[PDB]
């Protein structure tokens, strides 16, 4: 009934499912690694700076 | 010379489009929270192209180039405004009586946490609150011990905890300041907001961790009374509140709290209309057109 | 025809801005709300410069005007998606008995509001809604009327009455539909929340007025118990929950 999601309504439904989880860095890490490994990509791919300028 | 800040401003979006993008499985299909601290990748990244590697139209930089500078000076007043509050705010606690300390550390002791960490009164604000500076303050009013059989302290000590365990008070100074010098793209402060919500709900986790079920259902229907009682604050962007935010619910409910009851005399209406009608008239007086036109 | 994309936009932000500048101060200062009709007045301005009276680019133009097909279309799409939504909960709706009709009337009966507008009930969902079709339809649960102490009744028919007075649902579906139309500035769309937002405050303003002093709190508690107790559903983003 009330207008519209919020926070306090978001709260409210994630007390409803207890978090029986073991949440292992497992994942995070494999993202991570992932992750970095792009902003090295990028780095190859693209920069440039002023310091050029003779 | 602006054309770093574009490529900047593109590299920021690249990463932060990437965390987005894994949110929603990892929640939506396993349930997991994202550990958070990988969002200061973004701004490392984000800032690559500055480094020097090696390895007319520009009027527009000439006036680009102060922009940046007037970004910052404003902000610089919008962080101070909130770090000198927290100067005066700090300085008017006081420690507490041994019979609270018993009964505040009945509750706590089965943490047996790190103490380095500080528990403190107050005779001012209406809502306890906590932030940093080098000692992690938990700051709580009188009113609530002299209430000795309030009951509820035992959720309320806990939740504090709960962000200081994770330190929210300190990475979020240092990411404000940060940020603000990197003033320049708008999406940093999506992430500014963003991140907090992350940290509360990690901290009802916290809590329900440490109570029973039969209790957990009473600890849902205590906060919504915490929320009831007091309008809410905006006070320090360096530090967290206890009511949770502004918000379209805690609006109403102050204004059905304070007296309505008047109308305005219908002329404001009448001319307010009139008004930006005849001003819309004169924009077109001189400003109209369309390719049709062009025989 | 860049510029015609440009001049539409620019007209709306001005008288957009001065608009807001209104608002505020007029609240803040003086403590007294504006009716919102004014708003539409911001989609005609838009269109002024618009209409063909005066009384490199060509990759710029070409691509503008393929953009504005598309989002026009998606949008419909995802509109009309919900217009059926809520065509079913029109079929699936019964009227109500006499007694609960009996405590309509006793509710209502000190009122005497107009009767052009209808009541009706169903199994179908959690908690009331409301929408406009033509007839101006307030549904509740089946689930609520044999609760001969709920003290729900009394506020919820107030609030939604209220709502129906106003014809705001009628409103929101025509708002709607220009900016499906003129889907490029972003302000178009932006103001949709604020209708809603007013809306609903207003509509507490005129509950208030109808009740006892020594029940305001009565009346704050329910509205608080209304939220802790259920799940949310927003499928027709056309209509008020
Ligand atoms: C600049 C804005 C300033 C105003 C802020 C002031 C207001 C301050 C706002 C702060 C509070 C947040 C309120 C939440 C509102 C909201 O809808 O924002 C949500 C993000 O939505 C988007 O994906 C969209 C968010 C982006 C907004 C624009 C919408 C368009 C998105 C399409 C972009 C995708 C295309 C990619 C290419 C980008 C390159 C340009 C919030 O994220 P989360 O809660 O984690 O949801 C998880 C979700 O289930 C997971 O699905
Ligand atoms: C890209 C070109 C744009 C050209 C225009 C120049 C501006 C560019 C700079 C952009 C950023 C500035 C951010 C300030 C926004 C101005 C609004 C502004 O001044 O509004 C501020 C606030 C609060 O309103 P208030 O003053 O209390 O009066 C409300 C009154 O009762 C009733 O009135 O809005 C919100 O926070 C609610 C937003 C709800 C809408 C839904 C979500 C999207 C977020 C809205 C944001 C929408 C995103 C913005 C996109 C235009
Ligand atoms: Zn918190
Ligand atoms: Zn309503």
């Amino acid at each position: 009934f009330n207008g519209k999601k919020s926070l306090l309504k978001r709260r409210l439904i994630n007390i409803k499912e207890a978090n029986l989880k073991k949440q292992s860095k497992l994942i995070l890490i494999f993202i991570c690694i992932f992750t970095f490994l792009l902003m090295v990509i990028q780095s190859q791919f693209l920069m440039g700076q002023s310091i050029t300028d003779y």
